[PDB]
């Protein structure tokens, strides 16, 4: 059977639903309100093989933080139902991932205990209309609702798009790499 | 045929028995007279999912040098007998294993050259009862008699603990990786 | 109608329980196998007015640190159902604590979402046998379970035992005031 | 149907023929003219599992430049079209190749875009003949012809051939990652 | 004929006795009380093929000082005696003995006229028990009764145990150069 | 009864043929494929007063590297065999050869435990047609074969050739006084 997390909540200011499966075929149904984090998840989808599906409605108005970050905590929820007793799983994820320029490694581990190391240096303050201050505010809530430790290190990188979009590739595969089953435990 | 390697060898200051099984099922089985490196031992078991059985006895009143380093020349000598001709493996192994804070990545070669590259920065001098200057000796030893190519970096760590357990962690993991078979060749 | 939170957990590395009264008269219970985390968990009890009970045995041969956070672990956890559905109460807790010459201010929110800020300089590697690194992991690890946004800023100090004592001090005070109930709400 | 690609060319300059096979079985066949560069094809060979055939002829009497360069060219080309449709593959590759005291990460992207960054330190001008130039020229020259996004980086080493074959090693089997089928997609 | 020097001296914080055959065969009978110390005058005997016999009680529960002080003291005066009128000996000795990484160079002239020169980068506190403080304590006293002009310059070494241990060897291999006859003279 | 070790190794890469008597009369015989490293062995035969037989070809066409190489490791290797069971000898050397402005200074143990600490500033990149970068890993495959701790300190120096010969002289006459007999053991 498929490893399936489902999260909804409603809240003043956000209305978010989000369904993952650990066990996809890369289906990417990201409309978050905001249009540069549903280009950034549906890299999850491709790169991850996860069905990554998140629709969010929220107080974009204000900004996108509330919706940014509500949609972070119920991916993070997502992640750890879908993940279960965690038994048989390689836990742990490795990946560096180009684009053109940019090189960000991920290193990642389904721990249970929750810890973001962060170091991408991002030139720009907007990248489109997304407060590019909030790259680090989504993956920082991920790790906290899904208890996984997280290692972000970019090596390379000008352009601000290029650099998180490679942030978000290397995090797909790495994530892809920790869920995946061990063949010989 | 499961990789076999045992190692004997009494001295005037240590007693030591090692057995390591390269294509085993975690089994720990770790009393070396030093209990946080049998701690460690025991990742290289669980992580590595190597059976490491380790016994030692030695003149700790003096300190953990003698031993530390007798049991990790032992297991050098072990592991190099059951790597046998080598055919047929990946021979390279790399990972990058967090801890929380930590983050160390070991990428290695069973090369039949030993060499350690060693760039740990712990903070602390004991982590329990453990002279944390052996971590590097223990290392340095394994590489000697087993003719390993070591790399050992640390990226990120405050807690001392952390960072030795990160390393012995992601050394178990690119050791594996070396042991196992190429599936293509 | 005494707020109340209890967590027993036992692991292979250790054996914890917890229980912790968020409108208790300062009854202090605190076994932990470490004696100077308890002499610090006896300061949670006096200074904030808890009643504090924690039983717990572990691998402290290996050093103190599985103890150290399984304990913290559990007593986030404790809290966390103690404090219920929040109704009521001040949420926000604010601190300044001197020991001699030491001052440390604790700023803290019960918010739900996890973070620690930790700006202590303790100049020495053991108070006691308690190894100075764990006093940040305790706090982490408390944090983390509780999910509590944690300041903790050394403004004055230079003698170990009273930099931490007067850590738990001001954690104490500032926990009370936050779970203590507003008045006016 | 194994993936081959074969570029021959005739200039003024040199005379180039290469053959690749992407599901070899490690046939290395490399006489380029210059002993070192075909000593660095052999790794791409014996480490990558390719059969790489490379014949070169050229104005060598000026120095290893044109046959040098005309050889990359050849190879990327070579790569391009054994690739064809790209569909199913990793696409992506990370290798860390230590060789003793050298280590040399490398992350490639078989993305349609050239770009090479590369960060080599490579201290002597000569490694036996061959102008170390050449070895940034070689990938440069590589990737503009397959499209490739190549990231080369050194994080230890002092001897030229150390590097220079640690960052053939790295390369090779970073691209039999990205090269070989995704067996979830 | 052998040049065989002893002293006894009971104070009120400790009760030292010691031996020393200059023409020995390296007979060690060391139990000083400081299980380190004796691992290192084990070494005089098996370097420098004297018979060391070192006993002594004291007041370790206070630390190791005044043990390893009056330890040396006696060693140095049944080192002057076993000397006696000095005719016919080399009288300079000089060695540098490397322990892996380190190595310490030991320069000695039986003189007469007591003086220290000590050059050690000792990067840790404790050897097993020992304070390696009294290390430099220990040379001290051995020349003030001795009367040895004595240099001990480190020129490599990170390990503790290994600096030290480097250290008595040399020392060892030179006096047992000093303590032997000129055949010419 | 001299004590002689040889050692055949055929690679793809190399083929060498050593014989080394430590108790010789400073015959050499050397063509090792690499003229200045001829040189260099045929200084180890009259400096040590060792019989030195070294037949070596190669793939000298790529660069001198492999046959340099191989040549250390198997003059290691029968350096080793001729020790046979090491019962008597000094065990230690040490000398300082100078050569003109040169002037190094070898300090070495024939531990079984290798190790090259190398401080050598040889300021041109050939002499003659012989890499410098080779003369340390002439010394590192040497150390790792024959299980020796060596240690290479430069003093003086700026002609290459002196700098690299007086060396070859240090390490001579050291290993010439480690392999000799201690008459008083
Ligand atoms: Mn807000
Ligand atoms: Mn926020
Ligand atoms: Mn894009
Ligand atoms: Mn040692
Ligand atoms: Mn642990
Ligand atoms: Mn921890
Ligand atoms: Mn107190
Ligand atoms: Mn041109
Ligand atoms: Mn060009
Ligand atoms: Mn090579
Ligand atoms: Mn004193
Ligand atoms: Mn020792
Ligand atoms: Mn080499
Ligand atoms: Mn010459
Ligand atoms: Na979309
Ligand atoms: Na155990
Ligand atoms: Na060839």
């Amino acid at each position: 059977g498929a490893r399936i997390g489902e999260m909804k909540r409603v809240t003043k200011e956000t209305n978010v639903s989000v369904k993952i499966n650990l066990d996809g075929t890369g289906v990417a149904d990201n409309s978050s309100g905001i249009p540069f984090l549903d280009h950034m998840l549906d890299q999850l989808a491709s790169h991850g093989l996860f069905d990554v599906h998140v629709k969010a409605t929220g107080d974009t108005h204000i900004d996108d933080h509330h919706t940014n970050e509500d949609v972070a905590l119920a991916i993070g929820t997502a992640l750890l139902q879908a993940l279960g007793d965690r038994k048989g799983i390689n836990r742990f994820g490795n990946f560096s991932a180009p684009l053109d320029e940019a090189l960000v490694h991920v290193s990642l581990d389904l721990s249970g205990r929750p810890h973001l190391g962060y170091d991408l240096n991002i030139p720009t303050q907007r990248v489109g209309k997304y407060d590019t201050q909030l790259v680090e505010h989504f993956f920082q809530s991920l790790v906290n609702t899904s208890g996984m430790t997280l290692h972000i290190r970019q090596f390379s990188g000008t352009n601000s798009h290029h650099i998180i979009e490679a942030t978000f590739k290397a995090f797909a595969r790495a994530l892809r790499q920790a869920t995946e089953y061990d063949t010989r435990r």
